[PDB]
């Protein structure tokens, strides 16, 4: 079941929690990890928040101390792996092999095909390269636009306003945040930064561009410096798929982790799993989800006793004076407003309920409602909705009950 | 890899194919199928065609004969499986042992829920016994309701317009057979039924019933004598689902039928596949896909070598005078029309393309077509135009060179 040696494909956050948990629940035998960037392991998240505006790649490195006796191949990537001989093929012409592999290589920006061959400087945003070069050209009073509705290009639209630079953004949708946030959060997100100097174009698409300018589906033009991607990622599943495993953007994995290939599994950006909330299959983009899924599998690898990954969804968007949190299902046939929505002074939660039941919650500047309302969400609560909304009521003492 | 005793869960079409499969590619070992209906094992297309028509059951039964010395339980249910100790547990009490165990459980009518507590007949098409049942009522100047735009109904429209009843239909979309058929075909399909009698309602939905009448979500209503839903089926996969295995409507398999579970494989209606057209999972609810990938699975569990399921989809409906065969997807970035499309003795082929790539084709009363388009599909050819339009274009021709 676990047999050594242990394998794993991608050094990212799933990756080093899956590791580390291997270690801490009893594992001995060996580990490799595979990781095609040339970068001690590090977060994400930083990348379009304070990294972004300060530059200090030593303080967002992930922890490898729960990990000890683990071979980290750095700026190695695997090619391939045969899952009848239990061996990887490395760029580097050598030869792993595995009693148990895993597949944790995340997902990759989507490229926009209307700017394909632009000759104007057009990036994203994923690594810590993508990031440093987008930094390097973050000059004050210049101008950037932003293709997406997404969280981290409006983290980056924030960091860029701080900074100086002029920041413009087309969205597809009437919307920003379409993915897993309630439109009450989206509306408030998009008065926001209009406020703060954004200038938001909302349905509108990217149909090409010219000599520095791009060209949108309603015959304009948005001049820029620069163009951030960010409509999205595809999961990296290309040695899935060439090895046979069911797949589909993004590896299928049950609770165990496991691929339909015996003794492959998969965490983390790279998987499409169940949704406990929904009961659907999707593609979960968290950083959450890459550690608490790399644990759960990890834990039940080493003790198959255990149950199978069962945490329900969450993240986090720091978006200037907004700190976003949000857990569950971004719609119910019912929402809770906590406050007042405001731009003077932001602070309010909402509440997303399906006949009764907690199923969803949002906190903007907030965090101590965030935490009691995830665990009434986690046992699916159905409270007192004049409670619920009442400001009279403390959450932290339902969730104890 | 391939382990003996082999225990099939299901005795439908998949099932049936499945086992001899492996009996005709040389598998000697045991093998059980549990099939819950008490019937000498039958195929389904004659249900909505000759069977309703003329009643002989014994004219549909499958031909179990490629597939000796095979224990068939039926009348008993599966009720669980356990995948570690790799057994089955019965309805009758009794428990399998398995060294592999394959999933063919199929799909059930999905239920209306504003017709939940009618007091008027309601009934769902899928069975045997739910075939005998509609044709008890099936009695001339009587009236029918049918409730979905799928190809089931209309084929029971067709049928029962021969008999004598009137028939009406609600369609929640604005054409019929809105899953893989071309438009062309659909508003065809249409003008068909309404010329032959049909009452098709399009863009209304089923609010309800009282005494004997169906309420529409336009605030009008129906009398019938008789409802029969057909909107569409769900998987059977309550087992593989409580048994851990990846599921979403469908067990998740890849090329060889593999689930998520070691040891445990897939196929038929109950299966989330890879359409290779497409390159995106799907559950494919065809006759030629329960019996193709029933063979391939077989095939490559006895010899390893063999490739995965690799064939393309394709169905037939017959409904009245219209012989009707579908290919691949329906639609690309251009259809071309072989032949009139008329209700005056109908023939016509329609051909999709993308980018110049054969990626579907319909018959409609052209069976001698159809064989050279689906070869051209499989290679995905790209032929000339004007040719594939040119009535002095043969496809035979094509096809071989
Ligand atoms: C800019 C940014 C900001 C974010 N902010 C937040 C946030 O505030 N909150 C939040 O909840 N989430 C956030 N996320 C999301 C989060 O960081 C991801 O969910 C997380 O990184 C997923 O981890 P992972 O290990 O599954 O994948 P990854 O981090 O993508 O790691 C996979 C690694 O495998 C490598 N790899 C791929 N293929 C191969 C191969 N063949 N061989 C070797 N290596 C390979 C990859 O290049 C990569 O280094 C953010 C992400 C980004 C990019
Ligand atoms: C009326 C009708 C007309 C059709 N016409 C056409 C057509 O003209 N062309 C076409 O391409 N397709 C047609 N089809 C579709 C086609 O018949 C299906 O694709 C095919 O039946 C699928 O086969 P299967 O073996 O996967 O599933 P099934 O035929 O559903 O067989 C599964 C069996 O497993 C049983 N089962 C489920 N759970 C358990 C359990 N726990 N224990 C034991 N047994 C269990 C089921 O009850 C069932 O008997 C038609 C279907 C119907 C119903």
């Amino acid at each position: 079941a676990l047999k050594a040696p242990v394998v794993v494909l991608g050094a990212g956050l799933a990756s080093v929690s899956f590791v580390a948990e291997l270690r801490q629940a009893g594992y001995q035998g060996l580990i490799t990890v595979v990781g095609d960037e040339a970068e001690r392991p590090y977060d994400r998240p930083p990348l379009s928040k304070d990294f972004m505006a300060h530059g200090d790649a030593e303080k967002i490195r992930l922890d490898c101390k729960r990990a000890p006796e683990v071979e980290w191949l750095l700026g190695v990537t695997a090619q391939s792996f045969d899952p009848q001989a239990h061996t990887v093929a490395l760029s580097d012409g050598r030869t792993l092999p595995y009693g148990t592999l895993v597949l944790a290589t995340g997902a990759a920006p989507r490229a926009l095909p209307t700017l394909q061959g632009a000759t104007m400087p057009v990036h994203t945003l994923r690594t810590l390269e993508d990031a440093r070069r987008i930094q390097a050209g973050l000059r004050p009073q210049s101008r950037l636009l932003i293709v997406g509705g997404g969280v981290i290009g409006l983290e980056l639209a924030a960091t860029a306003r701080t900074a100086g630079v002029h920041v413009s953004l087309v969205c597809t949708g009437p919307r920003l945040m379409s993915r897993a946030a309630p439109a009450t959060l989206a509306d408030f997100v998009a008065r926001y930064h209009a406020a703060q100097g954004v200038d938001l174009r909302f349905e509108r698409s990217v149909t090409g561009s010219v000599d520095g300018v791009v060209l949108l589906d309603d015959g304009t033009r948005i001049a820029a410096d620069m163009v951030v991607v960010g409509i999205g990622v595809l999961a990296n599943d290309a040695l899935a798929r060439a090895a046979g495993l069911a797949c589909d953007d993004g590896i299928f994995v049950d609770a165990y982790g496991r691929t339909t290939c015996p003794d492959v599994y998969a965490l983390g950006d790279v998987t499409r799993q169940r949704n406990p909330l929904s009961g659907r299959f999707e593609r979960i983009e968290t950083w959450s989800n890459a550690q608490n899924q790399g644990i759960a599998v990890a834990r039940h690898l080493v003790d198959p006793t255990a149950p199978g990954y069962a945490e329900l969804p969450w993240y986090w968007s720091d978006q200037g004076a907004l700190r976003i949190q949000v857990a569950g299902l971004a719609s119910g046939d019912e929402e809770i407003v906590r406050g007042e929505v405001s731009l003077d002074a932001p602070k309010f939660t909402l509440i997303e309920l399906q006949k009764g039941r907690i199923v969803g919650a949002t906190c903007v500047n907030n965090a101590r409602d965030f935490a009691p309302l995830r665990r009434l969400l986690a046992v699916g609560a159905k409270p007192d909705r004049a409670a619920l909304a009442d400001p009279a009521t403390d959450l932290r003492k339902l969730a104890a009950a």
